[PDB]
């Protein structure tokens, strides 16, 4: 059986740069997928995108988009203290928070900083 | 001016019990009300409501339905570790959470547990 730790191994190992908004996307899916038992569907889509030719990135983008547990659903919020704590390649990726963001609309979680600042990473 | 904690302390000062979900509505109010700049419009509507001669529990759910920041709003998300974070008169208002929880709807909080169980406080 594939854990969430494996899953996020295998996701990250095919993509470029490090601490980008993909990576984030990876940690979503993966704490999202152990949390409603569907690690193992979500591996198997994300290995039929690669297998059909798609980018890595599309790839995570066809998970949220066709994975039910992600369709129409509200990005998971983050507490953490400073911006600091989000990788640099992360940064210019972060915005004000819409009214309803969605995970398959691009917004990939919302960080809860300890002052109260409140930003979503968006794709 | 007046603090989150005044405020807070001000309304305890009026709720019956401990630990009780209204209690929980008055940490959320005065938390969103200080991250707003709103403490003096929600300690207004507070002592109106209860000048009129409601209850202070009606008075803190009118704040809710009276004060732009609630309406319409999503619970905010509070990370702990289990249940046993929660007060025990709070513990038979935790609920699943519906799809669109809302707090002028009487969903106070969303609890986000450490191992990823979720529960809503209802009032
Ligand atoms: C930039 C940053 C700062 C702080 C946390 C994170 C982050 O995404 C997560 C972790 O540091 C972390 O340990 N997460 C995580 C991911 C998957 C599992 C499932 C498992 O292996 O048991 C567990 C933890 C990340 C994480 C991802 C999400 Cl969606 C979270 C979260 C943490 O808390 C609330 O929601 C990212
Ligand atoms: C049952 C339980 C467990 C853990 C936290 C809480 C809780 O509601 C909060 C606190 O322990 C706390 O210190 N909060 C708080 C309330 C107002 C302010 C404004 C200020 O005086 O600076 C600051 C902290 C409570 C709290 C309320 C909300 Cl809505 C929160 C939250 C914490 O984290 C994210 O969202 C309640």
């Amino acid at each position: 059986d594939i854990s969430a730790k494996d899953l996020r191994n295998i996701m990250y190992d095919h993509l470029p740069g490090f601490g980008t908004a993909f990576h984030q996307l990876v940690q979503v899916i993966c704490k999202l997928g152990k949390d409603s038992n569907s690690l193992d569907i979500i591996h198997a889509e994300f290995q039929a995108s690669l297998a059909e030719g798609d980018s890595p990135q599309c790839a995570l983008i066809q998970i949220t988009k066709r994975v039910p547990i992600f369709q129409d659903a509200a990005p998971p919020v983050i507490h953490i203290r400073s911006r600091g704590d989000i990788p640099r390649a992360c940064q210019k990726s972060l915005r004000p928070v819409p009214p309803s963001p969605k995970i398959d609309r691009g917004w990939v979680c919302v960080f809860q900083l300890q002052d109260g600042k409140t930003l979503g990473l968006k794709i």
